[PDB]
């Protein structure tokens, strides 16, 4: 649960199709503040695929960490496009820095 290495991993991997912050902006992907709690596809103003909206399961560690791993497997046709964080570390690393950083 290192936010300082989770926040790396954010960076270069999320951070082009993504804002964590308050009042942050939708680029290709969703801003994620307000994350933790919540149902999939809640993020106002954005357009979300169908499943991604339909999923209706809600976010916080044990789901993250699923997700995480193969995100087309956890949400079949999810127009987010990204393999996965396959090791658990790197996961827990950045569900550490996003549960801090999307609630800041
Ligand atoms: C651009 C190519 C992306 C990268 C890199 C990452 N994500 Fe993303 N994300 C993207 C899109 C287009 C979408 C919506 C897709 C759909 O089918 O609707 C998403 C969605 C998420 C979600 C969904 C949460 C919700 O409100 O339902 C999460 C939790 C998420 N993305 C997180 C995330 C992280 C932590 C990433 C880095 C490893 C990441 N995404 C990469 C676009 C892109």
């Amino acid at each position: 649960g290192d936010v300082e290495k989770g926040k790396k991993i954010f960076v270069q991997k999320c951070a082009q199709c993504h804002t964590v912050e308050k009042g942050g902006k939708h680029k290709t992907g969703p801003n994620l503040h307000g994350l933790f709690g919540r149902k999939t596809g809640q993020a106002p103003g954005f357009t979300y695929t169908d499943a991604n909206k339909n999923k209706g399961i809600t976010w916080k560690e044990e789901t993250l960490m699923e997700y995480l791993e193969n995100p087309k497997k956890y949400i079949p046709g999810t127009k987010m496009i990204f393999a996965g964080i396959k090791k658990k570390t790197e996961r827990e690393d950045l569900i550490a820095y996003l549960k801090k950083a999307t609630n800041e």
